């Protein structure tokens, strides 16, 4: 069936994502392969079929909402699974985008960061915790100026209780995980968005080493507004309880008067 519905193009960019076309309507797709031997967390669909957690998570967050990458279909194979993902065209990941432009202007960082917050909120609303929010896991739909979360491969069902496992990016991980190998989903997510926002306005992440993470001292290597500095420092509070909630972030003075995605595209992307 797969090869009957999708024309496979070349590799894109340890992960295995190929360019693809849906032969039905020539819709651009991405084809992610995951080998069963490499899967740590297994979920179960309503039908009680054993699938990778990523399928569960993508199925739970897959609706009208443009802020998360839509899982169009998936397949079981003897030794692997194959996820069909939407592919914007043209498209750039936020890592390559920040690398090319360096530090983003606050206005564009605000629009991008707002869109990421809206997307993370949607995930949380649908019982999904991403656990690997970072520039690489954000695609820019360059025409529409819309960001899309990708890679729920380290994700989990959202729970209000302690997490004692983590398979995400260390330099984006919060001090409580480094020190005590324990975190709560939302507060840890606010940490990673702190790192992300720092990365957007400074053109690089703030911390390389465990000691730097644990100390949580933030040096700005670029001119960044006082209000943006405050929001970053707040997201990056050492004590989880001291971190802002999603509501508190989106009500922060820095987050006000956000550009519409189309506005953002017109001004900053073309
Ligand atoms: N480091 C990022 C993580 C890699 C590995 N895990 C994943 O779950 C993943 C999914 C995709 C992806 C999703 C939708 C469209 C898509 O196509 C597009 F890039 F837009 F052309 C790719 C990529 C990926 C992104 C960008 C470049 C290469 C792969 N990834």
């Amino acid at each position: 069936p797969l090869e009957s519905q999708y024309q496979v193009g070349p590799l894109l960019g340890f992960g295995s994502v190929y360019s693809g076309i849906r032969v039905s309507d020539n819709l651009p797709v991405a084809i992610k392969h995951v080998e069963k031997d490499r899967i740590s967390d297994w979920g179960e669909l309503p039908n009680g079929t054993r699938v990778p957690m990523e399928v569960v998570l993508l199925k739970k967050v897959s609706s009208g909402f443009s802020g998360v990458i839509r899982l169009l279909d998936w397949f079981e194979r003897p030794d692997s699974f194959v996820l069909i993902l939407e592919r914007p065209e043209p498209v750039q990941d936020l890592f390559d985008f920040i690398t090319e432009r360096g530090a983003l202007q606050e206005e564009l960082a605000r629009s991008f960061f707002w869109q990421v917050l809206e997307a993370v909120r949607h995930c949380h609303n649908c019982g999904v915790l991403h656990r690997d929010i970072k520039d690489e896991n954000i695609l820019i739909d360059l025409n529409r100026g819309e960001l899309k979360l990708i890679d729920f491969g380290s994700g989990a069902l959202l729970k209000d209780t302690v997490y004692t496992d983590f398979d995400g990016t260390r330099v984006y991980s919060p001090p409580e995980w480094i020190r005590y190998h324990r975190y709560h989903g939302r507060s840890a997510a606010v940490w990673s968005l702190g790192i992300l926002l720092y990365d957007m306005v400074c053109g690089d992440i703030p911390f390389e080493h465990d000691e730097e993470i644990i100390r949580g001292q933030v040096f700005f290597r670029q001119r960044v507004s006082s209000e943006c500095q405050h929001l970053i420092r707040w997201c990056l509070a050492l004590r989880p309880s001291d971190r802002p909630t999603f509501e508190e972030i989106q009500n922060h003075p820095w987050m006000q008067d956000v550009l519409l995605p189309q506005e953002t595209a017109e001004i900053h992307l073309h």
